């Protein structure tokens, strides 16, 4: 269904990232029907195509638009997420309130379980991957991997190579929360090894300014056994959503991207 598609096909405007498995450029496409829209192109020096799940269909997860293996190297045509992502915000800002945190993380919560439910595992879960439209909703990039990075995000069956399940995203999920809420990580050492080590102690301080419902949230995915950590079923991502961290949160008009953002990019 995109197969007459060509890298001609594109105007390369500027470079937008530089990812580990490959480079990513803001294009034009200049043929129609849609000559003029703006793309993200990430270019692959490798190889595959197929018809590592790329292609997602969800509010919350960024949108294949094409894909065509010219010479060599794969080009993906994603969308454009104007805002940029959520670390560069959460740097500017250095730490969010827990108003913004909620909706960030609820909209995320949608996007996680979607991947899980296609049997994906978002290993590379952080600020740095999740992206903003130009509305202020969130847009998961950077995804796919199944059969299966930044220390500090490790949950601690990874750090221990015991296992690596969808739980490993949960706990991920409880360090972006964690970061986003106090601007820090909840365990960092000096260096990989003892970043390594702090993980698996799990011993973390609490800091007062959160909220007691933050507080009981993050225990409960900051749990070391992956079978007790929230998310491990049997309701699934459901006993997450049902936390009362987000009790004001309509999760049906949520995923209708009825919610109005708090930052406006």
């Amino acid at each position: 269904g995109s197969e007459k598609a060509d890298p001609s096909h594109f105007e390369l405007l500027k470079v937008l990232g530089q990812g580990s498995f490959g480079k990513v450029f803001l294009v034009r496409k200049v043929t129609r029907p849609d000559s003029g829209h703006l793309y993200a192109m990430k270019v692959l020096k490798k190889a595959t195509l197929k018809v590592i799940l790329a292609d997602v269909n969800h509010p919350f997860v960024v949108k294949l638009h094409y894909a065509f293996q010219t010479e060599g190297k794969l080009y993906l045509i994603l969308d454009f997420l104007r805002g940029g992502d959520l670390f560069t915000r959460l740097s500017k800002e250095v730490m969010f309130t827990e108003e913004d945190v909620k909706f960030y993380l609820a909209e995320l919560a949608l996007g996680l379980d979607h991947l899980h439910s296609l049997g994906i595992i978002y290993r590379d879960l952080k600020p740095e991957n999740i992206l903003l439209d130009e509305e202020g909703h969130i847009k998961l990039t950077d995804f796919g991997l199944s059969k299966e990075g930044t220390v500090e995000y490790m949950a601690p069956e990874v750090v221990n190579r015991q296992g690596h399940s969808h739980s490993a995203d949960w706990w991920s999920y409880g360090v972006l929360m964690f970061e986003m809420l106090t601007g820090s990580l909840p365990f960092q050492g000096k260096d990989r090894k003892e970043t390594m080590t702090l993980i698996l102690k799990a011993k973390l301080g609490m800091p007062q300014f959160l909220s007691t419902e933050a507080q009981s949230l993050l225990r409960a995915l900051f749990k070391r056994n992956p079978a007790n950590r929230l998310g491990s079923g049997p309701d699934g991502a459901e006993e997450i959503k049902r936390h009362v961290f987000y009790s004001t949160i309509d999760w049906n008009k949520l995923y209708r991207r009825e919610i109005k953002p708090p930052f406006k990019p």
